[PDB]
């Protein structure tokens, strides 16, 4: 049971599971990146048009 | 048998189990970032050239 429990205590048999928190941190970081990149691109297209 | 049944379908860590759908969203958002990364860098050199 302890052999199963050590491989079944949330984390699998290998140590250091991908945590959903870090994966959600991964998801939220990208969307924050994508928003700032998109706002930059709108601001970049402003900068492209104006110097033209 | 009950212990293996509970721990074989998602180990109880109160932290979440990683799904491939979330990792695909990791792929999709970041490629969308990289797509917008490439688009801005093209418009960046345009901003470089117009100011120059």
């Amino acid at each position: 049971t302890e052999e199963i429990s050590k491989r079944g205590a949330g984390m699998p048999g290998q140590h250091g599971q991908i945590t959903q928190q870090e994966l959600d941190t991964v998801v939220k970081t990208q969307h924050e990146i994508l928003r700032q990149v998109n706002e930059m691109k709108n601001s970049m297209s402003e900068t492209v048009r104006l110097v033209s």
